[PDB]
C-alpha cells in the first residue's frame, strides 16, 4: 500500500482501534453552565452538542504541521559548544546510577494506559503485581531479549486524540482536538531499561538543573523561584506547536547526551536510534511515516523534549550575545518542562534578534497579546506562568498559584467513567486540593470557593469540614 | 570600490607602501645558533630560512580578529559608577596643565618613524630642529589649523607588521607576525596638542595612579612594588589579543574622561571623536573600515588603552565584590601599562566569577600553565611579570629583574640597520647595551654574572671594563 495521508507518506495498513467518542468528564450539578465556560473536547459524530466533522478529519488537521518545512539548523560550532557545555554540566551534576532491571522497567509503567501495538489492551489486564503475563508478557519478554542483544526494533506509535476541557470555540467554532502519541509496550520497556537511570538521576537534581521534570510545586517550587529571582531579567516565550515544529537533529543531540550519560551506552544507543528514526504513526486506517517532529509517546520523552528546549534556548542566546554558552549559563537560570519555559538572565538580551533566531529555527514564539513583534523581557519574575500556575511572591517567599479559571473549572467538572453526554451529572479529596489552591488567592475567593464546596458536598457523599482561610493557607504554603 | 577584506568592509584603494622584508636584528657572532633559540620574524618570499605564505596573508590572519563579534558591555550602573570613581580620583590627583603649543606637539614626536599618510616619509627628513617644513610641514600646518578650528579630520592608519624576536615555532611552524597600527602625521599632531597635558600630568603621578606609563623600573619600580606588596593577594591575567578584543564603548568612556580633564575640552572632544570613529586602515591593497578594536597609532593611545584596562578591571571587581568602586580602590593596588597589568587586593575575590566576567567582556585572560579554567591568585608578589620584568624581593626591597633567557637573547642579537639575512654579523663594533646587560645579569648572583662577564669579554675582543659584582649591583639597585 502506497500513497500520501495528510501530506505524510503511507507505510502500511492501520491496526489501531477506532477513536474514542466518549469523555471522562461529568458535570457536578444539573444546572446550566455559566456563559463562556469550558466543555469537554469534540466527541465525534455521536456528540449531540454540534454537527462536526469526523474525528479522522480532526486528526488529519492536527497531523498537517508534521509535514511542514523545517527551520534552519543553528551554526555547527555554536551547536557543538552548547551540547558540550550541557553535557559537561550534567556530568558535574548527575550522580552515577546502576542499570535498570527488566523487573524495574516493568514496574515503572502506568498500568492504566493502553499497551499500544498490537493488542491495544489496558496494561493492568495482564499485570500480576510482579511481572507481565500473556500476550503482553510475550511482548515484554521479546522486547527485553532484543534490548539485551543490542538488536534493533522499529517502534510503532498509535495516534489518538486528547480528552480534556477545551475552550468553547474549539467545539462550536473551528473544531480542534489535541493529538496524542501512544507507544507500544515493547518500546516502552526498552526505553525504560535504557533511560530510567538517567531520568531518575535527573529527577534527584530537579532543583540544581533546569530540567524540572518531577518537581513538587508546593515544596520545591519556592526554591526554584528564588533561584530564578536572583536574576535581573525574566521571560517566557510561550511557544505554539512546540512538538510539531521540532527538528530531529536537535533531538539527536539530546539523545546522544542521554546515551553518553547512561550506564549502558551501547544498548541505549540502539534504543535511541530506533526512537529517533522515521516514526510509524497508526492513524487507524494506515500506518504513516513521520520523519520530523517529536514522537511524544515514550516514557522518557519529557526529559528528551526538555533537553531539546534547553539546547535551542542556549543556542539562541549564544547567537545573540556571541559569548560562550558557559558564560550565559553561569549568568542565567533556566526552567524547562517540555514546551514550558521560564528564562531568567543577567545578560542584556536583544529581544529582537532573540525572537528572530527563535523563529529562524522553526519555532513559534508568541507574545501574550498574540500580536507580531519581539518577545518581552521583564525585570521581575512576578506574573510569569509555569505549569499552569502564576509565580507570586510575598513576605513569606515565592510560590506558584493555580489560576482562577482552572479552580472554577475543576469545581464545575469532575472526572469519572467514560460516557457520551458530557452534561450528565455523576451520582457518585480533589475538593480539598481546590480549597488549598484557592486559599492562595485571598479570603474573598476562598470564601466563594468554600461556599461552593459546602453547597456541593451536601448534595453528595459525606460532609466535609471547611477550614479557615489561615489554616489551609498555612498548610499549603508551609506544610 | 566595495567588498569585504579579511572580513572587514572595503572603503577605498590602498596608497600604503609594500610591507618591509628586512629586519633590524643582526647576529653578534658567526657561531652556530643554539637549538631552540629565537630568530627574527618571517620576512616574506625573500626569506631564505623557510618558504612560507605571503606577508599579505599574515596580515589578513592578524586582521581577522577585528571582524569577530565583540563581548557584552558591563552593567550600566557598574560602568557609570567606576567611570565616576576613576574621574574623581584623577581630579583629586592630577595637576592641571596649560594647553600645548603647536611647537611642543611637533617636538614631542619621534622623528625616527614614518610620517604615515600620505607621504610615508621618515619624519626626520623634514625636520629642522624647530618645526616641520615641506610636504610634512604643510600636513602639520593643515592639521594644526583644523585643530584650532574645532573641525573634524578623519585619520588614515597604515598597517604594518612588527619586527621582533619570536620563538622559533612562529617561523618554522604556524607563522605569525604582530600587527602594528601607524598613524598619519596630522592625526599625530592633533592628538598631541589635545592630550599632551593630560599624558604629562598623568606621567608625573606614575606612582600614585595605576596608569604606570612613563615610570623607570630602576627608580620608581621598588616603590610601586612595595605599595603592591602591602596587599594580600596578587594576580596577572596575561591577556591574549588585548587590542583586538577591546570595545569602542569602553574606549569612548576612557576618552570622555581624558577630554573632561584636558585644558581645552572642546577641541579634545573633536579629536577624540575623530580617533574613536570607525578607523580607516590601509592594508596596502585597500583602505578598509575597522569599526571595533583599538587604533594603536596615536602617541597617547598607551594611556587610553591603559585607562580602558583600568575601567575593565574595576568593573569586574565591582561585579564580583559588589562593593563601591572607591572601596575596591582603597583595598587594592593596580598597575597598568597597556595590556600589561598587576592587580593586588585584600578582597576575597572569587576568581571564577572574575575570570567569567572578564571573558564576558570579550577579553581573553590566560593562565600561566596555558590551560583553560579560572585565573590563579597567589599570596606573594614574587614571580609576577610587569614590563617584561619579573618581580623579585630581598632584604633591600623589591625590584624588577630581566629573566636569564632575555639576557642570553640580547647577547645573541643586536639592533642595526635593516638587512635581509638575520644571520649576518654586524661589523660596526655597542657599549651601552652591553653595560645594561651587565647590570641586568648582576641581579642573578655572582655565578651568572661571571658567566655573562665571560661571554661579554669574549665578544668584546672582536670590537672596541668588567666591574666587581658588588659595585655594579649597588649601581643598578641603589644608584
Amino acid at each position: 500500500p502506497s500513497g500520501t495521508y495528510a501530506g505524510l507518506p503511507i507505510a502500511d495498513y492501520g491496526d489501531a482501534p477506532p477513536l474514542s467518542t466518549k469523555t471522562m468528564f461529568w458535570r457536578t450539578s444539573p444546572e446550566k453552565l455559566p456563559p463562556g465556560a469550558w466543555e469537554p473536547a469534540y466527541l465525534g459524530s455521536k456528540d449531540e452538542r454540534v454537527d462536526g466533522p469526523s474525528l479522522q478529519q480532526v486528526m488529519r488537521d492536527q497531523l498537517k504541521p508534521y509535514s511542514e518545512p523545517r527551520g534552519l539548523l543553528p551554526p555547527q560550532e555554536i551547536l557543538d559548544a552548547v551540547c558540550d557545555a550541557i553535557e559537561n554540566r550534567l556530568e558535574n551534576t548527575l550522580e552515577p546510577q546502576k542499570p535498570w532491571t527488566f523487573k524495574k522497567a516493568c514496574e515503572s509503567l502506568d498500568k492504566n494506559t493502553s499497551s499500544g501495538y498490537p493488542y491495544h489492551k489496558q496494561k493492568s489486564k495482564d499485570w500480576t503485581g510482579s511481572a507481565f503475563i500473556g500476550d503482553l508478557g510475550d511482548q515484554a519478554t521479546h522486547a527485553n531479549n532484543m534490548y539485551e542483544m543490542g538488536k534493533s526494533m522499529r517502534p510503532i506509535y498509535t495516534a489518538a486524540l486528547k480528552d480534556e476541557l477545551v475552550k468553547p470555540d474549539k467545539i462550536y467554532g473551528k473544531i480542534k482536538k489535541r493529538l496524542l502519541w501512544g507507544s507500544d509496550l515493547g518500546t516502552m520497556i526498552r526505553a525504560a531499561r535504557a533511560f530510567g537511570p538517567f531520568c531518575d538521576a535527573l529527577k534527584e537534581t530537579c532543583i540544581f538543573n533546569p530540567i524540572r521534570v518531577g518537581m513538587s510545586m508546593n515544596e520545591d517550587g519556592p526554591f526554584i523561584f528564588a533561584r530564578h529571582a536572583n536574576f535581573r531579567y525574566h521571560m517566557d516565550a510561550d511557544y505554539t506547536r512546540w512538538d510539531s515544529t521540532q527538528q530531529r537533529a536537535i533531538l539527536k543531540r539530546a539523545g546522544d547526551i542521554m546515551v553518553r550519560l547512561s550506564p549502558e551506552p551501547d544498548l541505549a544507543r540502539v534504543v535511541m536510534d530506533d526512537l529517533l528514526a522515521p516514526s510509524l504513526l497508526d492513524v487507524g486506517d494506515y500506518k504513516i511515516v513521520v520523519e520530523e517532529g517529536l514522537p511524544s509517546g515514550c516514557p522518557c520523552t519529557t526529559q528528551l523534549n526538555s533537553l531539546a528546549h534547553w539546547i535551542l534556548t542556549l543556542c539562541a542566546m549564544v547567537e545573540v550575545t556571541r559569548v560562550d554558552p558557559d558564560i550565559v549559563m553561569q549568568e542565567s537560570e533556566f526552567s524547562f518542562y517540555g514546551d514550558d519555559e521560564v528564562v531568567s538572565t543577567n545578560l542584556e538580551l536583544d529581544m529582537v534578534k532573540y525572537t528572530m533566531a527563535l523563529r529562524r529555527y522553526g519555532l513559534l514564539p508568541t507574545r501574550a497579546d498574540k500580536e507580531e513583534g519581539p518577545l518581552e523581557r521583564r525585570q521581575t519574575l512576578q506574573g510569569i506562568s509555569f505549569l499552569r500556575r502564576a509565580i507570586v511572591g510575598d513576605q513569606f517567599g515565592w510560590y506558584g498559584r493555580l489560576d482562577r479559571a482552572s479552580i472554577d473549572r475543576q469545581l464545575l467538572w469532575t472526572k469519572g467513567p467514560n460516557h457520551q453526554n458530557p452534561f450528565e451529572t455523576l451520582p457518585g479529596s480533589q475538593l480539598m486540593a481546590l480549597l488549598g489552591e484557592a486559599a492562595m488567592h485571598g479570603e474573598k475567593y476562598y470564601r466563594t470557593v468554600a461556599s461552593r464546596v459546602s453547597k456541593e458536598a451536601a448534595q453528595s457523599g459525606i460532609e466535609m469540614v471547611v477550614p479557615r482561610h489561615r489554616s489551609v493557607l498555612r498548610w499549603v504554603r508551609f506544610g
